[PDB]
């Protein structure tokens, strides 16, 4: 193969929740990839999202609260027992992060943060910033060095995504791009590195055949 093992599949987003939920999102659909083997099948946002954006450009997750971007609109939901929107969201993005210094962002390609940091990582093109989340939308993005010129999703956590983990010391760092997905071992790699590394398919993940 479906819109899986598909050669123009392209993904938009991925998060993992505070309980070791793992989705990747692609528009307006999603898989979730911890299950144990409950298929292959890809829902729409709302089946968990239920008053959540149609689509997902970026999404992260801290502490116990999962959000989900969609063009300059946020919305955070609590993991408490079942997704719930936050009320009073949406919010437009600049209202709950902030801003670049000098430019004006009308969409958003990824974010992650790792575990045990309150520093969100966004990217936009072939930028990427860090701010603190705890400092709210008086945050300062810092802009970073790295080899991207472009990705279309970003997730930091623990266990491998996959058989197999490219950090032996803190979490796994992904970045997915088209058909790649990538793999740093901590954030300063990701800002040393002057060539990708090897990437693995993300077709192979989704589980198919090639
Ligand atoms: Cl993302
Ligand atoms: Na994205
Ligand atoms: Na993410």
């Amino acid at each position: 193969e479906s819109t899986r093992c598909d050669p123009d599949l392209v993904l938009s987003a991925m998060v993992s929740d505070n309980h070791g939920a793992t989705y990747v999102f692609s528009g307006s659909h999603y898989w979730r990839l911890d299950t144990n083997r409950d298929g292959w099948h890809s829902w729409p946002i709302a089946h968990q999202w239920p008053q959540g954006p149609s689509t997902v450009d970026a999404a992260f997750s801290w502490e116990d609260k999962l959000y989900l971007i969609q063009d300059t609109k946020v919305y955070v939901f609590l993991t408490k027992g079942g997704y719930t929107l936050v009320n009073g969201y949406p919010k437009r993005l600049e209202k709950e992060l902030g801003s670049p210094p000098v430019i004006s962002l009308e969409a958003v390609d990824a974010a992650f943060v790792c575990p045990g940091s309150s520093r969100l990582h966004i990217m936009a093109g072939r930028r990427l910033w860090w701010l603190d989340l705890k400092s709210g939308a008086q945050a300062t993005w810092t802009e970073l060095p790295w080899p991207h010129e472009k990705v279309d999703g970003a997730l930091c956590m623990e266990k491998p995504l996959g058989p197999n983990s490219c950090s032996t010391s803190g979490p796994n760092l992904y970045l997915i791009h088209g058909p790649n997905l990538y793999c740093y071992r901590h954030v300063d790699k990701l800002n040393a590195a002057k060539n990708l590394p090897q990437p693995q398919r993300v077709s192979r993940l989704l589980g198919c055949t090639h």
